[PDB]
This record gives C-alpha cells, sequence and structure tokens, in this order.
C-alpha cells in the first residue's frame, strides 16, 4: 500500500467542510501534544501571507506536522515530500499572476500520486481524462503545454515551496476561510483554521492520527526545516521513483503513448471526517451483496406478511448500530413499519426514517418549519405539538409526543387528496408508549393490524381484523433480541446475536445462513467480514485510517476500493486491476458526471429548475430534454436530432405522444391515472379494465379481440382467457414449503403442471403435463448444483467462492471448466471436448483477445464500448482476415465490412432501416452493390420492401400489424384470414389453392387442410391435409397425411424424437445422454460421446480440426474436405475432388458460392435469403424468395431467366415463373404449386434433413427446384451439408459441423441441431426454438413458475433518488406492460448485430447459459 494515500474529489460535489474541520482538529490536537499550545496562542506571531486556498493550505499544515514529527524513510519519505510539495505549491502567494495555475497543478499532482503511486500503477486514458477536464475547468489551456510548462518551472516551484515551508514552520518552533480564492490571499496562517474549528460542523471530529506521544515540538520543527530544503530540491529529480518530476514524467509518457460543463474541478484531502450517515443508494457501489460502505452498518431487511388489498408489505428493518432502538417492540435494533419517530439529544431533535437513517434536526422544528439537503422532504410543526412530514407525495405524516415533548411517534398519517388515513393507536405504560393497533382506513380496504405481547411487551403475533391465524409470531430471546420470526405463509427465519445485540448469524427462511462479524461489541461497531455458512462469498472489510475509503475484499482477497463523500455516496471505485469509475456530484449531490470502469463517460446537465435538460452519451450523441411551464417532458430531442413531442392530461399523464415521423398516439386515463385507453396513429383503439386492486382485467386490442383476467379477492392470478375463450387455471399451494406459492397450472386441454418450490422459491419439483419429473438441487449456498430430468440424467454445476461457474458437468460426465485470473476475470475456459479458449483484456478491461488452439481473435473497440474491428488470425498459417464496423450516435450498426462485402445501414428519424446496400467485392467478380429499400406504416410495420433488382413486395395489415395480404409487384400472392388470437386459419393462395388451418385447445396446430377454391376437371389441381395429434406433453405422436400416410413419432421422457415409423421409412434414433447421435448399431462405437464430437455414424467417419470444425467427412466411395476459414466458416469445400469456394459478409450471411465456371450468389434482406442468382456459360438466372411475414417459412418463389441486374459499386425484369410452397407443421417445404395449382415438386426427406426422394415435373426448370429444408436451411448439392445461416448442418448426423458460435448459450451440446425436429427449428444455426407452441396459448401464461407481481402500494414512506445512478434514458417511460401499450424515445425497427460475438466473458447463468457471446 502507497504511503500516502488522497482523496480526490470534484470540487463541485462538497458543500459541508467536514474534511477540513478534521484537519484543523488533528493540526490543534498535535499542536497540544507536542508543543502544549493550542492554536489561539500560536496565532498572535503567525503573520504570514498565503493565497486563499483552503485545501492547499490545511493540506501543507498537515503534511508540515507530519513530517516535522512523523518522520519517514524510503520511497515513505519520498511520497510523503512530493505530497507536501504539491500542497506547498498551490500555497505560497510571491507570482500571484501564477496563483491560479499553481491552485490547478495541485489538485493534478494529486491525482497522478493517486494513479501512479500504487504498486503497478500507470497513468490511464481516464486518468489524462480527468486531468484535462480539471485544467480546462479553470485556465482552459492544454494538458501538454501545461505539464511542460511546469516541468519547466518545477524547480522554481520547489524554490518558493521550500521558502513557504520554511516561513511555516518559523511559527512553532520557538517557544511563546472557507473559499478557495486564487485572488485573495489569508494574512495569517493559522487564523483559517481557528476560524474553520469554530463552525458547528455537526460531524466527529476526533482526530484519527495520534502525534508522536515525545513533545519534540521545537526539537522537531528544527530539524524539519533543516531538511526541507534538501527533501524539496531532490523532489525535481526525475530519476527518483514517487516524486512531482517523477509524476510529470510518467503523466507525460502515458499522454504520449496514448495520443497514437466547464470542465470538472478536482481537489484533495489527506485526512477525511467520518462519513454521516449512509446514503439512499443501495447498489452494489453502496453496500455488500448486507453491510454498508459507508458507515459499516450490517442492515437485513425481512418482510413477514404481505397486504394485497393495500399493497402493505410488513418489513422489518435490522440495523446493527441502531442502538435508539434497543427496546423496539419487535426486537433490539429492529425496525418495524411506522416505527420511525423522532426523539430529543443534547444536541437537538433525531429523527429516524423508516429506511432507518438518522437525520439531526434543530431544536426549532418544533417552533417553524424545516427542510434537509440532498432528500428533498419538510418538516414543519403544528399548534397542537404534532409535527407534519412531507416525504414526497401526498402522504402527510402526523408525529406526537406522550412525554413533555421527548419522543414523538407516528400516530397517524394522511393522504391530503384521496383522503385515505392511517392511525396508530399506542398503549402507554408508565409513560412509555407501545404500539397497539394499526388502522388501515384505505379505499381499497379497511384493515386492523392488531398486535399481541408477552410480558416483556414484545411483539409475539401480529393478527388481522378478526382472522385466528396470526399474520406473524415472533420469539425472543431473554436479551429482547429477536431470534425467531414466523412469516404469515409459516416459514421461519432464525436470527443470532452475540451479548450485545449484534446480529452475528440469520438464516433465510430454507435455514441457508448468512454471517457478520463486527469490529467490536460497542453499538457503532462497524461489520468488518460476512460470509455465508459454507463459506462462500466472504467478504472482508478494511476501513482506511484517514480516509472515507474502505477496501472490500472478496473471497479470494481480491479487494475492491470504495470511497464515500461525506453523506455516504459513494464517488469512486477503484478495483484490484487498478481501473477506476468516478461519479461527479453538484452541490445537490446529483450525477454529473460518470466515466466507468471501461472509460465510458456520461455526462448529466440540469437548469436553474433542477430539471435534466441534456445527457452527453459516451459515444458523444447529445440527448436533449425540453420541458413546458408545469415541468412536464414536452420534447425529446436524441442524438440523430430527431424529436419526440409529449402532451400531458391534468393529472401529469402523457395523454398525446408525436414521434419524430408525425405519427400520434393518444392515451387516456382513469381517476387511479391507470392507462385505460390508448389511440394509435392508424386510429386503432386498444381498451385496459382494472379490478378495485388496480391489477389489469381485460385487454381488448385495436381488432376488438379481448383478453381477461381473473384475480381472487386477495389479488392472485386464478385464471386468464384468450380472445377465443380458452382459460388457463393458477392453483396456489395452501401448505408445506411453498405455501402461497405457485403449485398448478390447469390448460384448457385439462391436462396439469405441477411446481414445487422451497421457502425462498427456488424451484424444487416441475411436473409436466405427461406427469415426468424434473428436479432441481442447490448447494448450501443456495446456487444451482444439480438439475436432474426426466431421463434421470443430471447436469451438475460447481461454483467458486464467488458464486461464478466453476465447473459444469453436462450428462456424460464431460467437464466444461471455467477459469478466473487473480482479478476475477475469465480468462478460460475448457469446453466439453477439451478445446481450450484463453482470454485477455485491455487496459479498460474489455475483452481484447480470445486465443484458441488456431485462431487468435482480437477486438478494437470505439470509446464508448462498441466493437470498431475484429481481426482473426491463424497461429500457425499467420493468414489474418478483418471486420470493421460504424455506429449512428444512437449506437446503432451504420456500417459493417469484410474482405468481400461492405454493408451500409441508413435509418429515418425513427431508427427504422431504410435503405440497405450490399456492396459484394466477390472474387473473380466485379464488384456490384445490391440495395434494399424499406417502408412502414404509421404504427411502424413494415409495407413495402424494394428488392435490389426492383421487385417490390407488398404487407397489407390491419389492427395493429397483422397481415392479410402479401403483394408481389403490386399484384397479390396470398391472402390471410385469421381468427380470434390472430393466428392464420385460412389463406387463398394466387394460383388459386386455398389452404385452412385448425388448432386444438392449446394452440398446436390441429389440422391443415389446401384444396382448390373452384376446382376445375382440366387439370389435376393440389389437394392434400395434414391432422396432427399430440400426447399429453404436447409432442407430435402421429401425422395424418394424405400424401405420406400416417407418421408416427415416439420420444424419450425429456422429449427428444427416438424414432419414427412411416409407409416410407422406419427410422430409429440413440442418443447418449449429452444428446449426440451414437451408432448403436454397431458394436465397436462408445455408448457416449463424451467431447460431442461423433467420430463415425452410420458408415459416416468425421475428422475435427482443434477448434471442432468437420475437416473431413468420408463414407464409402465419397471424401468431402471441408476448409474453414479464420471465424469457422466453410470457405472451401472439396467432394472427391470438385472444389466449391464460400464468401460470407460480416453477419455470416453465405453472398456466393462458386465451383469451377458456375457462380450462385445470394443475396439477404435481414436474417432471410431473399434471392439467389445463378451465372454460368449456359445457364442465367435470378430466384426470389417469398417468405411468410415474420418467420423463416417460404411461402413462394419466383424468378427470371436472367443473372440478377444490380447497381455496379462506384427496367425490372419481368418475373416469369411463380411457385408457391406448402410447408408442414414446423415450416418444412413439402411440395411445391405452380401458378395453376398443380403439385411440380415433392420431396421425401429423413427425420433429420436428409433427402430420401424428390419428385419434380420438370427437373431442369430452376424454378421449380427447391433448396430450402428445415427453416433457415439452404440445401448444398456440391457437399449435401444444409446451409444454416452461421452453420452447416449435417442431415446424417443430425449435427452441425461446426461448434456453435455462441457457445453454451445455444445449449448444452454446442453442435445437436434440435431435439424434435418435428416441433424445434433453430433457423440461424444459433438457437433451437420450439416453433409449434409458438402460437399455444400455454406459452401465454402470465405467471409460469414466479412470475407474479404485486406493489400496489410503495407509498407510505419514500425519498426520491437519482443521485446514486446515472439515468438511463433508453424508452424514457414505457407506461404499461401487458399486452403490449406505450412507447417513446429510443426503438430500433429491423435490429442489426454486428458480429453477433459482441462479449463473452460472462457465466453464470442458471439456466444453460455460460458467454455473453449474442
Amino acid at each position: 500500500q502507497p504511503a500516502v494515500e488522497l482523496a480526490v474529489f470534484n470540487l463541485n460535489s462538497v458543500t459541508d467542510v467536514a474534511d477540513l474541520q478534521m484537519i484543523a482538529s488533528q493540526v490543534q490536537l498535535y499542536l497540544q501534544v507536542c508543543g502544549n499550545t493550542t492554536l489561539e496562542q500560536i496565532k498572535s506571531k503567525a503573520n504570514i501571507t498565503t493565497v486563499a486556498n483552503i485545501f492547499a493550505l490545511t493540506g501543507s499544515v498537515l503534511d508540515l506536522m507530519l513530517y516535522a514529527t512523523d518522520k519517514k524513510t524510503g520511497d515513505a519519505a519520498v511520497q510523503r515530500g512530493a505530497l507536501l510539495a504539491a500542497n506547498l505549491i498551490g500555497l505560497f502567494s510571491e507570482p500571484n499572476n501564477e496563483a491560479h495555475a499553481r491552485m490547478a497543478l495541485r489538485p493534478m499532482f494529486g491525482l497522478m500520486a493517486e494513479c501512479l503511486y500504487r504498486e503497478n500503477g500507470k497513468i490511464k486514458e481516464t486518468d489524462i481524462k480527468r486531468l484535462g477536464l480539471h485544467l480546462n475547468a479553470m485556465i482552459a489551456g492544454d494538458l501538454e503545454n501545461f505539464l511542460k510548462e511546469t516541468q519547466a518551472k518545477l524547480s522554481s516551484l520547489l524554490i518558493s515551496a521550500t521558502t513557504l515551508g520554511v516561513t511555516i514552520l518559523q511559527s512553532m518552533a520557538t517557544p511563546a476561510a472557507e473559499k478557495r480564492d486564487p485572488k485573495l490571499k489569508f494574512t495569517n496562517w493559522a487564523v483559517p483554521l481557528i476560524d474553520l474549528l469554530g463552525k458547528p460542523s455537526q460531524a466527529n471530529l476526533t482526530p484519527k492520527i495520534q502525534p508522536n506521544i515525545t513533545s519534540r515540538l521545537q526539537q522537531e520543527a528544527t530539524q524539519a526545516i533543516a531538511a526541507l530544503s534538501q527533501t524539496l530540491q531532490q523532489q525535481a529529480n526525475a530519476g527518483q521513483k514517487y516524486t512531482l518530476a517523477w509524476l510529470l514524467q510518467e503523466t507525460l509518457k502515458a499522454i504520449q503513448a496514448l495520443e497514437n460543463t466547464k470542465g470538472d474541478t478536482l481537489e484533495f484531502v489527506s485526512l477525511q471526517a467520518d462519513a454521516l450517515n449512509a446514503p439512499p443508494c443501495e447498489g452494489a457501489d453502496s453496500q455488500s451483496g448486507s453491510i454498508s460502505y459507508s458507515i459499516g452498518a450490517e442492515r437485513v431487511q425481512h418482510a413477514d406478511f404481505y397486504l394485497p388489498k393495500i399493497g402493505f408489505s410488513f418489513i422489518r428493518q435490522y440495523n446493527s448500530q441502531m442502538d435508539e432502538f434497543d427496546q423496539s417492540m419487535v426486537g433490539a435494533r429492529w425496525m418495524m413499519p411506522f416505527s420511525n419517530m423522532i426523539q430529543q439529544n443534547a444536541q437537538g431533535y433525531l429523527f429516524i426514517d423508516s429506511k432507518g437513517r438518522k437525520h439531526q434536526l434543530p431544536v426549532s422544528i418544533i417552533f417553524e418549519t424545516y427542510e434537509v439537503p440532498y432528500e428533498g422532504w419538510i418538516i414543519k410543526p403544528l399548534k397542537n405539538g404534532e409535527l407534519i412530514l412531507d416525504f414526497g407525495g401526498e402522504w402527510r405524516s402526523h408525529f406526537q409526543s406522550f412525554d413533555g415533548g421527548k419522543n414523538y411517534y407516528l400516530v397517524k398519517k394522511m393522504n391530503e387528496t384521496s383522503q385515505e388515513e392511517i392511525l396508530l393507536e399506542y398503549l402507554l405504560l408508565d409513560h412509555i408508549a407501545y404500539l397497539k393497533v394499526i388502522n388501515f382506513k384505505l379505499k381499497q380496504a379497511e384493515y386492523e393490524l392488531k398486535f399481541a405481547f408477552n410480558e416483556q411487551v414484545k411483539i409475539i403475533a401480529v393478527f388481522l381484523d378478526d382472522k385466528a391465524e396470526p399474520l406473524a409470531r415472533y420469539e425472543y430471546d431473554t436479551q429482547g433480541n429477536l431470534i425467531k420470526a414466523i412469516d404469515q405463509n409459516g416459514h421461519t427465519r432464525t436470527y443470532e446475536y452475540n451479548q450485545f445485540h449484534q446480529l452475528t448469524r440469520y438464516t433465510d427462511r430454507t435455514g441457508r445462513g448468512q454471517n457478520i462479524r463486527y469490529e467490536s461489541t460497542e453499538a457503532k461497531a462497524k461489520a468488518i467480514e460476512e460470509w455465508a455458512d459454507d463459506g462462500s462469498f466472504h467478504t472482508k472489510l478494511k476501513w482506511h485510517p484517514r480516509l472515507r475509503q474502505v477496501a472490500v475484499y472478496d473471497a479470494y482477497d481480491v479487494p475492491t476500493y470504495y470511497y464515500f463523500d461525506l453523506d455516504g455516496f459513494t464517488y469512486r471505485t477503484r478495483l484490484a486491476d487498478g481501473r477506476e469509475s468516478w461519479y461527479s456530484r453538484d452541490g445537490k449531490k446529483r450525477i454529473t458526471r460518470q466515466i466507468d470502469f471501461d472509460g465510458r463517460e456520461t455526462q448529466q446537465e440540469y437548469n436553474d429548475q433542477d430539471q435534466l435538460v441534456k445527457i452527453v452519451q459516451p459515444n458523444g450523441g447529445i440527448i436533449r430534454f425540453a420541458y413546458n411551464k408545469q415541468g412536464n417532458l414536452v420534447e425529446i430531442k436524441d442524438p440523430e436530432g430527431s424529436i419526440w413531442k409529449r402532451e400531458y392530461d391534468e393529472n401529469r399523464n402523457v395523454s398525446k405522444e408525436i414521434n419524430p415521423l408525425g405519427h400520434i398516439t393518444q392515451y387516456k386515463y382513469n381517476n387511479d391515472n391507470q392507462l385505460v385507453e390508448v389511440i394509435d396513429a392508424k386510429g386503432g383503439v386498444k381498451k385496459i379494465q382494472y379490478n378495485e386492486l388496480g391489477q389489469m382485467i381485460s385487454y381488448t386490442d385495436c381488432s376488438g379481440k379481448s383478453s381477461t383476467w381473473e384475480y381472487d379477492e386477495d389479488g392472485a392470478l386464478t385464471a386468464e382467457q384468450t380472445a377465443n375463450n380458452k382459460v388457463v387455471q393458477y392453483f396456489y399451494s395452501t401448505k408445506g414449503r411453498d405455501k402461497g406459492q405457485l403449485q398448478s397450472i390447469i390448460y384448457p386441454d385439462g391436462l396439469k403442471e405441477y411446481f414445487e418450490h422451497d421457502e425462498e422459491g427456488r424451484l424444487l419439483k416441475h411436473t409436466d403435463t405427461k406427469g415426468l419429473v424434473t428436479e432441481y438441487k442447490y448447494n448450501q449456498v443456495g446456487l444451482l448444483e444439480q438439475r436432474i430430468d426426466a431421463n434421470r440424467h443430471s447436469v451438475a454445476y460447481q461454483w467458486d467462492k464467488q458464486g461464478r461457474i466453476q465447473k459444469l458437468i453436462n450428462q456424460n460426465q464431460a467437464e466444461y471448466l471455467f477459469g478466473y485470473n487473480p482479478y476475477g476475470y475469465l480468462i478460460r475456459e475448457q469446453a466439453f471436448d477439451g478445446e481450450e479458449k484463453h482470454y485477455s483484456y485491455n487496459e479498460n478491461g474489455r475483452l481484447f483477445q480470445i486465443r484458441r488452439p488456431n485462431i487468435l481473435t482480437q477486438f478494437d473497440y470505439y470509446a464508448d464500448g462498441q466493437i470498431a474491428s475484429k481481426s482473426f488470425t491463424h497461429l500457425h498459417t499467420g493468414q489474418k482476415q478483418t471486420e470493421q464496423f460504424d455506429y449512428n450516435l444512437n449506437s446503432q450498426l451504420s456500417r459493417a465490412s469484410n474482405e468481400v462485402s461492405q454493408i451500409d445501414l441508413y435509418r429515418n428519424a425513427l431508427g427504422q432501416l431504410v435503405r440497405e446496400h450490399q456492396h459484394y467485392k466477390i472474387p473473380e467478380l466485379k464488384p456490384l452493390t445490391a440495395v434494399l429499400h424499406y417502408e412502414y406504416d404509421e404504427l411502424g410495420n413494415l409495407i413495402k420492401t424494394i428488392r435490389p433488382d426492383g421487385h417490390t413486395l407488398n404487407h397489407l395489415v390491419y389492427g395493429s400489424g397483422h397481415i392479410y395480404a402479401i403483394g408481389l409487384n403490386n399484384q397479390e400472392v396470398v391472402s390471410f384470414q385469421r381468427d380470434d388470437l390472430h393466428r392464420e386459419t385460412t389463406r387463398l393462395l394466387a394460383n388459386g389453392l386455398m389452404q385452412t388451418k385448425q388448432y386444438n385447445d392449446v394452440g398446436l396446430l390441429s389440422s391443415q387442410f389446401i384444396q382448390p377454391e373452384q376446382e376445375t376437371q382440366d387439370y389435376l389441381q393440389y389437394q392434400a391435409h395434414r391432422k396432427y395429434h399430440y400426447d399429453k406433453n404436447y409432442l407430435l405422436s402421429q401425422v395424418e397425411d394424405s400424401r405420406l400416410g400416417k407418421l408416427n413419432y415416439q420420444y424419450d421422457p425429456i422429449g427428444r424424437l427416438i424414432a419414427a415409423q412411416s409407409l416410407h421409412k422406419t427410422e430409429s434414433f440413440n442418443f447418449d445422454p449429452a444428446g449426440n447421435l451414437i451408432d448403436s448399431e454397431s458394436v465397436l462405437s462408445p455408448a457416449q460421446i463424451k467431447n460431442n464430437l461423433i467420430k463415425s455414424y452410420k458408415g459416416k467417419h468425421y475428422q475435427y480440426d482443434v477448434q471442432g470444425n468437420v475437416t473431413e467427412i468420408i463414407q464409402a466411395g465419397k471424401n468431402l474436405k471441408l476448409t474453414w476459414d479464420n471465424q469457422n466458416r466453410l470457405i472451401r469445400s472439396d467432394n472427391n475432388g470438385l472444389v466449391t469456394e464460400y464468401g460470407y459478409d460480416v453477419f455470416g450471411r453465405r453472398l456466393y458460392k462458386k465451383t469451377a465456371k458456375e457462380l450462385t450468389l445470394f443475396g439477404w434482406d435481414g436474417d432471410l435469403m431473399i434471392w439467389e442468382s445463378f451465372k454460368s456459360a449456359q445457364t442465367n438466372y435470378t430466384k426470389h424468395y417469398i417468405y411468410e411475414p415474420d418467420s423463416f417459412v417460404p411461402l413462394l418463389q419466383a424468378g427470371y431467366k436472367d443473372f440478377i441486374q444490380l447497381i455496379e459499386t462506384p427496367e425490372r425484369t419481368a418475373l416469369e415463373q411463380f411457385t408457391f410452397y406448402h410447408c408442414d407443421q414446423v415450416g418444412t417445404p413439402q411440395t411445391m404449386t405452380n401458378i395453376r395449382g398443380e403439385c411440380v415438386w415433392e420431396i421425401l426427406q429423413d427425420t433429420w434433413g436428409a433427402v430420401s426422394q424428390i419428385k419434380a415435373l420438370n427437373q431442369d426448370n430452376p424454378f421449380e427446384q427447391n433448396n430450402l429444408r428445415f427453416q433457415g436451411q439452404y440445401y448444398d448439392r456440391e457437399t449435401e451439408l444444409h446451409y444454416n445461416r452461421y452453420r452447416y448442418y449435417e442431415p446424417h448426423s443430425a449435427r452441425y459441423v461446426s461448434k456453435n458460435p455462441i457457445g453454451l448459450e445455444g445449449g448444452m451440446n454446442t453442435s445437436s441441431y434440435v431435439s424434435d425436429p418435428n416441433q424445434w427449428i433453430n433457423p440461424k444455426g444459433l438457437n433451437s426454438f420450439n416453433y409449434g407452441e409458438m402460437f399455444g396459448i400455454p406459452a401465454s401464461a402470465q405467471s409460469g413458475l414466479a412470475y407474479q407481481g404485486q406493489r400496489n402500494y410503495e407509498c407510505y414512506a419514500e425519498t426520491g433518488e437519482l443521485c446514486k445512478i446515472k439515468v438511463p434514458p433508453l424508452f424514457d417511460y414505457v407506461a404499461c406492460s401487458g399486452g403490449g401499450l406505450g412507447i417513446g424515445v429510443g426503438f430500433v425497427k429491423n435490429q442489426w448485430t454486428g458480429e453477433y460475438y459482441i462479449s463473452g466473458s460472462k457465466d453464470s447463468l442458471l439456466i444453460p447459459v455460460a458467454k455473453s457471446v449474442a
């Protein structure tokens, strides 16, 4: 640790002089101990002229005292001398014309010392930015020039500092104020210290540094003055480490290395006063995962019961430092709701708010109104001796004193507007008031909370009205400590204490204990240690002896240093690696600037009306806010300059919202101020109804379809009804460990799902509709340790002492290892196959490099954290591929390029993608640009898209954006009819075929029929049907297909498809526990594929590179060699000597597939490949693919016999043929029909995609050929692989030939395609989705397992705090949830993922997920 430690803060954030008071008190104590003289005695002979820099004066005086008395040697001496020189520099007057320059320099030196003194400490970019801001705040010069001139002027500065130090020392070496103004001079150096000491700082001023006892005084001062010239003269030596010259040299070196509102003034002190109170902030920067960092109090808040009808939660709050509540009737140092009160002390009146924070008040409050700072709540008296507290809102709290105005208790509360009120009835015994009954006379309901007491007058039971079963029960020890609390559900929480009311251990309702240890047994003792019973999260806290800093050591002794202000606000956090996060606050403690650990800077500006008017984003984007005379946010201007307008009703509710394109949304609210009606920009009207509790009970969409929710009197969701009158019923446990929690769900088909939870809500057992059980086990600390599926196979999790995932054991017992560096960041991942990924981080802590066995991925970032570029270097061959990205001021990807492509994205004022240029840079082909145009309706629905060759696709929408017709070149190709759920029940195709779809009770496709709208005997039109039968787990058990006959499927307990019977083919699939197909037919084959990379399957043999990519597939008579680029993308395939080359754009979208002379171009619209153009000597054609709305399911293909006509990088060709797709329940094309409705193409494919037989009327007609397969899959005849956006799928082995780019986020088995291809798709090759149940009622449960919300009354107490974190604008309000009602600001239609990686140094996702790889 450095010998000298400093608290550097922005000067604007300090309003009190408490630190100055402590420094003055320390100086006075030093004088009394050494010279035995008070400051008054030395005042007379202390006439010295210095600048009016109070911080510099106090720092210099204290440093001189320490130098004279607390002599030091070694590096500590150098550091202390450097700090003394810095303080003296900004104190001497001499050249007054340079006073401001010196005053600005001194905090500069303080900051340089703070960054550089610590071991392995270096000047970072954030430090240089802070120095520049501080310099520009006052003089508005240049950092480099100022530092250079200071370096040149350093010698004279040191001489002046030595003279000043000599003069100061020649005051106490012989036997006998609040303004930081560079233009003012201090006549006497001692006088300002005395003036400071006089003020009533309201802060403890006990000196924290004990003088040397030995009263050297004159002798020590003489030795000081003797050595001061020697120590300061050597300060100019740049060779010596930890000296001002060295600090300047290092800062200049860092500036050189890194160069390839009215600023922010900084100040520093070496001695600080103790934090007066904890901050209102409860974030991770102010308290432990709880011990408050500012004051060290151990605080636990436990809720014993909830009154939903009034939204009241009985919150018991413990505070280990609350000796004022030692006699609390709910346990020593415990606070219950409404227990807040005002007590008389020597200083005056002490008020303890509901949260437990203490605010001192003057004795004059009982005679006049008083307002507290930084909080905004006022206290005023009344002529009757009661004090009214306005905490913010319509609630007024009345306080009465029952003993000579000593203790004021809360007797009643007033809601002046709503007339709601609460009375407190107190039983007065021996002039001691004991709360007896709480009267909740509220419009919601009338509740009578009565308390039963024991012989000690301690609440042992809380009763509601006349109910016999108490809402809570409490037990106490002989010392009055609350040792057991039973909640309304019968669950128990135990508490353990030492002999001094200090909570040493407490258990949650499952018995899992949290332990606390304290520095001492005194009430004001800080908690210094906490750990879970098993030892996890063992946190040690060490408070700095001199500064308002605490070092918080995690379970591995990795320190995080927090600095807090006099009011407890954490203004600076320093990590172990040296990265620092700063908060700048103004005089009102409003966060004006935040510089995060990764260097992102956010600024916030406020006007004279205390309104947030400007936000400057890290990327430099400026958000501006404007307000009307009523203080309502009317105008929002985003970084792109687009303007959002709002208008308000009388209740300060947003009634009208105008977006930058002029589209208007209107809102109506009930007297409750709850959204009751929204009129969209197209005139559609949505209706919302609420029950008396304020819970939404009915929602009618703009199409008139109404869904309803039923709640019981208590307010628990008992049933919800869909627009098609299907009811899901919810039932809750009435007994046991999960009493009051969701126990079972009854679905409209009558099938039931059962849940079992522990007392804390953890899911322990899930029983699905088929009765199959999934069990979850949790370790001692409560983290998930084992998930046992219905197959009895288990996935085990092992966590390190900080809760980070350490080892993941899949069903095959293969281990996924996660390694973290001494700073706790993820630096190593070992996959199930043994592949090791090593992560490195740059000076900003962002993922710098991913080192895989073959490829070194390197990330470059913009200052705002967006990925500027990625490079992929082969560690052996050395070949490098790079990608570049650009973003607009809204952080939206505006350009992305790689070797073979550049994509430019253009957006309108709403952020909707309107134009997209796709520049193809294919080798051997002339560059060409494909341009997409998009148009949207007033609701943001895409209605028109112009494809690169001029062909336009039109979407006709009704209501909120439901598609009822699709037009191709203003010619309808399909029209849709939808049911009350807006699901397609009928479609009419332009080829005269109509398809009707029916759904069963749970919303699964039950049948689909296709037939001619008007039958004609001239030709055989396509008529077919599929009838779907499901099992109790909603797995497709049978299909009645008119063409294929009966298709029978069997599944394993976890829903994996293991058999398929049909007339064409019978298939049996054997999976290992991890989900790999195993060659069960061959005995020699392994029973499990431990590495999830099968080496052989049914006559096929695979070889992999070191990154898991299949490099060669060998079978009888075929040898397929696959060449992979540095991004694990197939760039060359060699099938029996036939070479095919591929290329991809930045987003992994395949742009071309070149085989000898034949070239196949592909074009994409978002995630859909919308056209393919074939080029060759003989044949040229272009095919367009039209898909069902918002889906990967193809609708039709149309094309012309010519290569696509695209713009050449710096007249529409009529479509000749139309072919209509007919897909099955999972969106897989099964047949295709021509414009006359005749079947021209049929496919029989194996269960996992392999083609078994294709029947085509016209074999050589390209427009009647189909390569589309499972959603998002494109069959490649060259390799027999299915291209799947990001990966190539291998139908034979039902797996991808490369590892999932997103790792475990896409599933435990990073090579498996889908468990059940009858209903799951995986269209992009990243994540498997259940397509069959996407439109199912079971997939719309308002309460899945714990999705319950009840916060009807947060009112009671509240303070209002924007002083804790920076405000993220995002959508601003969002408004109402549920069916979806409310928008504003933000929003990006047609979102674009830069590279889909973004991140990946993440873990601990509970449900299967490890990385942050998007």
